[PDB]
């Protein structure tokens, strides 16, 4: 281990000065920003606490995510004890949050930037499970449902979650100042014989840690390959190649009933650093979603989507259908 | 010149076939072929076709291993018998209830299962509908699984239900009958003492063939970070390595935070093919599966900025 530890200390060194690369060219400089206006001391507090909830645990949900990094932002709530409370006066079972439009275009100016969108909950009910849902305010009159999310107990009061992604986009396409959403408790009934069963604060609502909107997007001054561009264009770089495969021509099988083939496509292509390539271009840029250019110290063409592959054949008598996974090859990638 | 290009392109190719030659070998845990000297000549038997064609069926709906699962199928209980005279005139509700026992046949033993669908064919072409799924737990009550918000199709669509811990729970329940219940959406809300409710032929086939059905994915009974930095493998697997930026970059400009767990692979990827070259790909390399994003605070002149970057942290590693 004598001579194997310092060939380990070259290869983490490897990786070091991949990431120099790495985390410039995410954030799209040649070189480290400049600092001599930068005032010293500790960070303010709307910065920190920005930073504080991206590292938090969350609760998840259950095209694909750019290369480049991206712009967070927050945005608070309108404040409860104005306007929030006379036009849904007494709803025991129904929390509703609504946000200035035109704070959200102060964060992002144009929808096309927006990359996601979570809304965020302080969740304090304890000890008992609860179901709510997740409904748009589209107009004035009617809700619309979003989503769903079924709550187990947790001893700890715990931050939830909700990706609005799309909701917030079509938000920065309107005009109209207000818009918000309502999340309310999960409705249960059924009919039967004429009759009809029904079942059915939670968080903080006033001052900071109230419901806000996080904002991801591509900050303004900056502004994988599937079949179905690998099959039209001819690529020198890293992309996915056709090749369908017969058990009977080229394996020299006959055991396999069904299919008589498949398109096993196989990944090929040179896979240089994302910052040695050209200027970025779409369809170069969707490779590098994954690209980690000191992982593997070697950037690879490998596959990202996999589809299975369903067969038939026999054994003796019986027989079998059985499903193979990542056997298909639909997208490559570099990483 | 093509004439040279194409040879090395074959080249490629064949490479490529001769992994999968392995590949499927070794997802089938298979030595050589089998024989095929008993297997009797003529199309295949009226069910395995159909068992085959659910399988690449397309669905619409909302790890697992190297090795081949073997998929089997149930279908509910007839509609005719036992299924109405204790569900009688339900209006919003559809019933599917199974035989515990055909479901252990078919997956004999519930670690073996790997999967588990429930199959509708919508008949509604026209209106968008909202559909909730629920398991009968008890003999008494009704379970929430998922919803299903239904945009309109002009054709018959196989709606597919991942049930698989539903179905996984039935077989260790010793009870012999479980089933589901797929009922329209209630959406409803109570304001000073006033509530309002709203509700959204029959909505899927019911009878015969194409009838609502289990699609059992299952290991056959024959075959039968947090661990690479315990462990010191030769084999491809995740890396320690912390990056402080002062120290291993020599960088004060970013201020929050101070360094990260940026981890890299490194392993090679040269019987046993699910850890050698899972992908079948001509060269196989140890490239990073799940990654997490690192958020940071940096400052550009005097306005300071919080950004997120993406894929900058290495959580597990594979041969692709
Ligand atoms: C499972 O998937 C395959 C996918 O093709 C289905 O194949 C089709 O099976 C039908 C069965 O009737 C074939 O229709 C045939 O039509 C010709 C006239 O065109 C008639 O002479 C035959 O008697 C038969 O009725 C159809 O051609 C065949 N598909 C192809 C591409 O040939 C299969 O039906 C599926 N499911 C089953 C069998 O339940």
């Amino acid at each position: 281990s004598t001579s194997k530890t310092i060939d380990m200390e070259l290869v983490k060194r490897k990786r070091i000065e991949a990431i120099r690369g790495q985390i410039l060219s995410k954030l799209r400089l040649a070189s480290p920003p400049s600092q001599g206006d930068v005032p010293p001391g500790p960070l303010p507090e709307a910065v920190l606490a920005l930073y504080n909830s991206t590292r938090d645990r969350v609760a998840g949900e259950s095209p694909e995510a750019d290369y480049y990094a991206k712009e967070v932002t927050r945005v608070l709530m309108v404040e409860s004890g104005n306007q929030i409370y006379d036009k849904f006066k007494g709803t025991p079972h129904s929390l509703y949050m609504l946000f200035n439009t035109s704070e959200l275009r102060e964060a992002v100016p144009e929808p096309v930037l927006l990359s996601r969108a979570e809304l965020r909950l302080l969740r304090l009910k304890l000890k008992v499970e609860q179901h709510v849902e997740l409904y748009q305010k589209y107009s004035q009159d009617s809700w619309r449902y979003l989503s769903n999310r079924l709550l187990a107990p947790s001893d700890s009061p715990e931050w939830l979650s909700f990706d609005v992604t799309g909701v917030v986009r079509q938000w920065l396409t309107r005009r109209e100042a207000i818009e918000g959403f309502r999340l309310s408790a999960h409705c249960s009934c059924d009919s039967k014989d004429n009759t009809l069963h029904v079942e059915i604060d939670l968080a903080t609502i006033h001052g900071m840690n109230r419901p806000f909107l996080l904002l991801m997007a591509t900050p303004l001054e900056r502004a994988a390959l599937d079949t179905n561009y690998c099959f039209s264009s001819t690529e020198k770089n890293c992309c996915v190649r056709q090749l369908y495969i017969d058990f009977r021509k080229d394996l020299g099988w006959k055991w396999i009933h069904e299919p008589k083939g498949y398109h096993a496509n196989f990944c090929l292509g040179p896979c240089p650093y994302i910052w040695s390539l050209d200027t970025q271009y779409s369809k170069v840029l969707a490779l590098y979603n994954q690209h980690n250019p000191g992982a593997s110290a070697a950037p690879c063409c490998v596959p990202q989507a996999l589809e299975p592959l369903p067969i038939v054949y026999y054994v003796g008598r019986k027989p079998k259908v059985e499903q193979l996974s990542n056997m298909i090859v639909r997208s490559c990638k570099c990483s």
